[PDB]
């Protein structure tokens, strides 16, 4: 089924939002400190690390996943969206290319999300409280259950 | 608003089931094998680490969870439930502490949760969980609305 308006909103946020815009959508989910220092932290990572170009080919990527049989014709949310975003989150590779794989990912698709998964791996974040959490509560929300 | 059952069954499953009967559920909600092969490393350590008794203070401690105010008088569902699961999950012990006061917890009762923790810190399992994707799977899951 379609991924939920609001978990899309998150990842567009992360990617195009300013860092305040984005952790402040953060806090209106989860307001622990630590959950919105790391937060920044990443936010910060993926705008310094990608370009423009980079920033669109995320974006290309995502649009192929939120539009792939894998994604809307299962019976339950997006599931090709939370493999290759918990792969990203927990820097695991292997995953990562098997899943971008199956929604017929570009090369330059690819780098742009490796880059992601990069700043999750660079700043010591895969063992941290971050994402597991915040796209837990977004994805289970009372907006997104209906 | 209180924890979905399917989410409260699941880590009853977890603690208290047999290692074949946890994997085969978990693979209904996720059959990808490295989240298989983790999750029958997570539950071969749980089994192994904890007691009777720890497995017992474990399953009270989730009951303070799952009848606590900061679960379920919330906007949300059981908000406390998953900060616990995840500062368990990404062994924050700081989180994880600080949660458990929260809902009264005894010392027998932490002490059964870090040995959840212990799990998954041991042998670097916290570097290779893709933690979040079972529990967003089932927690997002039809049943769960
Ligand atoms: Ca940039
Ligand atoms: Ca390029
Ligand atoms: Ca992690
Ligand atoms: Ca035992």
């Amino acid at each position: 089924m379609e991924i939920c308006p609001a978990v899309k909103r998150d990842v567009d946020l992360f990617l195009t939002g300013t860092p305040d815009e984005y952790v402040e959508q953060v806090a209106q989910y989860k307001a622990l400190p630590v959950v919105l220092e790391n937060a920044r932290i990443l936010k910060n990572c993926v705008d310094a690390k990608m370009t423009e170009e980079d920033k669109e080919n995320a974006l290309s990527l995502l649009d192929k996943i939120y539009t792939s049989p894998l994604c809307v014709k299962m019976a339950e949310t997006c599931p090709i969206f939370y493999d290759v975003f918990f792969a990203v989150a927990n820097g695991n590779e292997l995953l990562l290319d098997l899943s971008l794989t199956k929604v017929n990912a570009t090369e330059p698709e690819r780098t742009a999300m490796k880059k992601i998964q990069d700043c999750y791996v660079e700043n010591g974040l895969i063992s941290r409280v971050l994402d597991g959490l915040v796209m837990t509560t977004i994805s289970s929300s009372k907006d997104c259950m209906g």
